């Protein structure tokens, strides 16, 4: 007579029991090797063994009760025996793995990616990106940042109507001008999570994206990546159906229901992003399944002034109008891209950059 | 109660432990056949029959400790079971081993594989090509030497604006200019070594792009051979989207996404080379996937007088001079590789060549 | 406690030890039929 909690491999608290495990390595017979590496010079690699528990029957000392823990060997299933019936130490254990989990995710971005029908984590949290650090156009970062706030603040007048409780963000412009980059510090500043998905996996049918987007995790972003790619339209839909045109069982009325249907769930952001606007079929993104779309373009001498005083703090006013002024003469249009690697060009330079202006 | 120590056929550290355990091949009851060949002449062939330590439970007396490690036999797990709870014997073999394979790769470069979604070595560690043996235009190994040193010893620049730590570069020109020698000879300057992808593969997929490109080995090149032969581009471009054209599991934008998106890794360096470079689809080579592209042509007068001068040392310097001119007259562009070719032909034969110049 | 060498299909010297063995074949119980025919 004992209790046998089963925790198998789909489950959300599964990688907070896993680093609780690694936490609680102590007093385990097997182990699994945990050795890392640092190069510096001179062929001196610091190394850094430890001991990750391997999947066994290690039996822990937590609070003195003998707790037996087994991780079976592609499906996995952890188990945590212990003695009588109590449940007091489980949740404990999953109060405890939540403190040591969040605490290791501080001041980062979790990424999760599409594996099968479900999600998980792809590599270790990454360090978010500061919001100033990427310049747009005036006035178009706050008014997405106010909107976003807006949806989310407001989820009682969405119900008191019946209208579903979804939106979704568009973004659209010539390569190089800071949509995955303004994604990216949006999500750091959300205090979100981007979860990446593509439309050309060969792994993908309509009711596993129905399911993916079901069960995404909570406080989370869906990204779709280069929508136009996965599906040709336009001049073939004056004549014939729209074609997947590649690699996957998926079909354009599955996604279009899936974006917004009758079975599409409630609390979702979504964020497609593209190079060619003309290239996608009206029904894709008519209001309600894309609620704002923004366009960003190429540089502008506010935005050239803003990342000429960013690149170099401390300088005078003056210089930026003057590297804004020979820039916009020199050229029509740049992108922000190219100005960050003429930046680059010249470190730690002011007035150097001022002068060799000649990117034409 | 003991220690069983478990490592995978997916370790970092798995080499070493091969290589230390054919170190300590002695008191190994089973064992496996270690012979090679030289040839020499009329049939004597050198014999070097040696003992590698076949798959199995051979008993080791490492520090008088009866060590027991097992090999099992495609999927491959060692096993290094020990007495007690000490773990110092194994931090003292992982020590052992790192201390001799580093000893072994001293002044070559290792080139790795992709297998399956792991890279893994590539036959024995390569001589490496003096970078002064490889002759390109004046001031050009100079200038992408220093840019290369430049990003490896800033990487808090990088940081403290919120630029991903990356780079790209690509090389571009006629065939037989001196491409693959010139990264041959980078990566043996530079200590790193070289890691071999091809895109089109038969077992590549965007997710196994994406976790090669991740899980890359730490002081090491990314080698991209013939990108343009993947993918058809410019003419398809304005009618259809990017066709993949070849056997393969891979997308445009997933390669696109992988180079530089939102769960691109940091710290990693990409080498591309192409023979046309009109061929190349704009949004592929734009700044931040392609940082640097630099091209090599045909010979000049300095680089034949420079190889005239690497092929015969101590030769006065008025004959590299009537090499030079005699060859630029004769003809107006010439590879580096057929004035090779054609200084082979005359082996230690000085003023030969400088008669014999009739290759039109 | 004896020596078990092991030289599985990989090896260059595979062929010179099936021709040494083919060469030994005396004493052994278990055979495998060898006959060739010349018209
Ligand atoms: N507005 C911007 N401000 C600062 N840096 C920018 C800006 N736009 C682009 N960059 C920089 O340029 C590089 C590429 O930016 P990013 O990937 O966001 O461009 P993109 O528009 O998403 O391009 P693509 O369409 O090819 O994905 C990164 O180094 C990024 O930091
Ligand atoms: N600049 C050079 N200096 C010295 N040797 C060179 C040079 N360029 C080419 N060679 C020699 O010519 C042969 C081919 O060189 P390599 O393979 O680097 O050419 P490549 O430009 O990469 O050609 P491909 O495009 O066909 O790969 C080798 O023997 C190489 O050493
Ligand atoms: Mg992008
Ligand atoms: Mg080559």
């Amino acid at each position: 007579y004992m209790i046998t909690l089963e925790v198998p491999a789909r489950d959300r608290s599964y990688a907070w029991l896993l680093s609780w495990l690694t936490r609680h390595s102590t007093r385990t017979q097997h182990l699994s090797v945990e050795t890392s590496y640092l190069q510096h010079e001179s062929g001196r690699i610091s190394t850094k063994f430890e001991f990750i528990p391997s999947p066994g029957n290690h039996f822990i000392w937590y609070q003195g009760k003998w707790i037996r823990v087994e991780r079976n060997r592609p499906w996995e299933s952890v188990t945590f025996t212990a003695l009588g019936t109590d449940r007091k130490v489980f949740f404990n254990i999953l109060e405890e793995a939540r403190a040591l989990a969040l605490q290791q995710e501080e001041g980062k971005t979790v990424m999760y990616t599409a594996v099968g029908s479900e999600w998980r984590t792809f590599g270790y949290p990454r360090r978010r990106r500061p919001l100033d650090s990427v310049v747009l156009q005036q006035g178009l970062a706050d008014r997405i940042v106010k909107d976003i706030r807006e949806f989310i603040d407001n989820p009682k007048w969405y119900i008191d109507r019946g209208i579903p409780y979804r939106r979704g963000y568009l973004l659209y412009g010539p390569p190089g001008c800071g949509k995955s980059s303004f994604i990216t510090a949006l999500a750091g500043e959300l205090e979100h999570s981007i979860c990446l998905l593509s439309l050309t996996d060969s792994s993908l049918s309509d009711d596993r994206l129905n399911h993916l987007l079901s069960v995404a995790p909570q406080q989370s972003l869906v990204l779709l990546e280069d929508v136009d790619a996965a599906f040709l339209s336009r001049d073939l839909a004056v004549e014939n159906p729209i074609k997947y045109q590649g690699l996957g069982r998926l079909t354009f009325s599955g996604l279009l229901n899936a974006l917004d249907g009758v079975a599409s769930t409630e609390a979702r952001i979504v964020f497609m992003t593209t190079n060619y606007i003309d290239r996608l079929d009206p029904a894709l993104i008519r209001p309600g399944r894309v609620d704002l779309k923004e366009y960003v373009g190429y540089c502008s001498h506010w935005q050239l002034t803003q990342m000429f005083q960013r690149f170099y703090p401390g300088q005078a006013p003056s210089l930026a109008e003057n590297f804004a002024e020979h820039v916009l003469k020199a050229t029509s249009e740049i992108s922000p891209a190219q100005v960050q690697g003429y930046f680059m060009l010249y470190k730690n330079d002011p007035m150097g950059a001022v002068h060799n202006i000649e990117s034409l």
